[PDB]
């Protein structure tokens, strides 16, 4: 009865109706046969995010104290990550949370709207006039991103080559696992150079605020600064660049709704939410422990037991977004907002920027190409083969009528 999560994403949304059938609390395994729970229903999970019991300490795992968890396992990296927000809860995460929030902030994502802009455009510029099909991905979603995220952080404009190249080998499947190790060290250098840049001279960026935030003396060390920044990275990359990717297709495949909002009839905000709700591009999030058992629903996670949260499943809930949750529908009214950017002590504190992002890029991908559409059969897309996100390999469009 239990679920295999395909590393290879081969069948997602089957997964993921499994995943709702067997909830709310369903028995799965993760790729190489590693055995752990997962929250499929979106009301359960809203709890387990809050509940106190469920920790990120990868000490409480009994199966890590022994040896159940091989030393070559791929999802190693995922389940324990280095030190950061990500790692640890309670004050310890407050602590984090509250300095980063100083730096990181509405007002700070507000004023990059006009960096954005300017990046979005620069990148339209270089798309093919041909008319041939183009990879969407490739050659606008993947590069904004990074652009967007470097000027933020105030990354010397001189190291943005070079940052190119990093961030291909380093979120590149084929890339050699030593040379992933070795490149994530090289991206931790520029980050450092960056903080050290900052600390000599200060300046209107993301890392000029993280070095100033402070809590009465308090503040972040270097070593904290950069673990942040290289998170920021590691977790708002890829899911960016799937968000603007499954928008595009969700407008592709339901072509009334495309035109409710090129006739400005729908906001592109709600392109955006639904995206999330019906399209997560975060699939699962690995990993919380159970320090004393919990119960969910008819069932319990004895203490010392793992837990998985089950974004990509729970989005289409049935019991929060009604009969229709199963369908890509931008007008709809839900009683419950979707929580794909989370929910409790260790929500998103990206989603500003993703939304920014998102909400500049495609307005101006649409007010140039109009009548862009997915060059191949909405069917023949596919999934990279990383079993926690819902990243295609690429997206073939046309641009326009040739
Ligand atoms: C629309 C794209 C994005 C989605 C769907 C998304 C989703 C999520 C989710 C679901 C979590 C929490 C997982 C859990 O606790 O169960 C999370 C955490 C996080 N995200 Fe994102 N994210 C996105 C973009 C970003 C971006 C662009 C950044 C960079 C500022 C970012 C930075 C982070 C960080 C630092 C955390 C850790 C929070 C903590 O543990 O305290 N995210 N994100």
């Amino acid at each position: 009865a239990r679920i295999p999560l395909d590393p290879f994403v081969t069948d997602l949304d089957g997964e993921s109706a499994r995943l709702r059938a067997a909830g709310p609390l369903a028995a799965v395994e993760l790729p190489g046969g590693v055995p752990v729970w997962a929250v499929t229903h979106h009301a359960e999970a809203k709890a387990l995010l809050t509940d106190p019991r469920l920790v990120k300490d990868i000490n409480v795992w009994g199966a890590w104290r022994r040896g159940e968890i091989p030393a070559d396992w791929p999802l190693i990296g995922l389940a324990n990550p280095g030190r950061s927000m990500l790692t640890v809860d309670g004050a310890e995460h407050r602590r984090l949370r509250t300095l980063v929030a100083q730096a990181l902030t509405v007002r700070r994502v507000e004023h990059m709207r006009g960096r954005i802009t300017e990046l979005t455009d620069r990148l339209l510029d270089e798309l093919p006039a041909d008319g041939g099909v183009v990879d969407l991905k490739a050659a606008f979603a993947y590069p904004l991103p990074m652009y967007v995220v470097a000027d933020l952080m105030g990354i010397e404009e001189a190291r943005l080559p070079r940052l190119k190249v990093l961030f291909e080998k380093f979120f590149s499947t084929q890339t050699p696992p030593e040379e992933v190790v070795a490149t994530l060290t090289e991206l931790a250098s520029i980050m450092t150079d960056t903080v050290a840049a900052k600390r000599a001279a200060p300046g209107d960026d993301l890392t000029s605020a993280l070095i100033q935030a402070s809590e009465n003396g308090d503040h972040l060390t270097d070593a904290e600064i950069v673990s942040t920044l290289q998170l920021m990275v590691a977790a708002g990359h890829e899911t960016t660049i799937s968000l603007i990717v499954n928008a595009v297709v969700n407008l592709s495949t339901h072509p009334e709704q495309r035109a409710l909002v090129l006739s400005g009839e729908a906001e592109w905000s709600a392109v955006v939410e639904e995206t999330l709700r019906f399209s997560t591009p975060t699939s699962h999030v690995l990993i919380r422990f159970a320090a004393e058992d919990v119960p969910v629903g008819d069932r319990v996670i004895p203490a010392g037991d793992a837990l998985i949260v089950s974004y990509g499943a729970l989005g289409r809930d049935e019991r929060a977004h009604g009969p229709t949750a199963d369908r890509f529908d931008l007008t709809r009214t839900s009683g419950n907002r979707h929580i794909s950017f989370g929910h409790g002590p260790h929500v998103c504190p990206g989603a500003a920027l993703s939304r920014m992002e998102a909400g500049v890029a495609l307005p101006a991908l649409y007010a140039r190409f109009p009548h862009l559409d997915l060059a191949v059969p909405a069917a023949e897309l596919r999934n990279k083969p990383v079993v926690t996100q819902n990243d295609l390999f690429e997206l073939p469009v046309r641009l326009a009528h040739h």
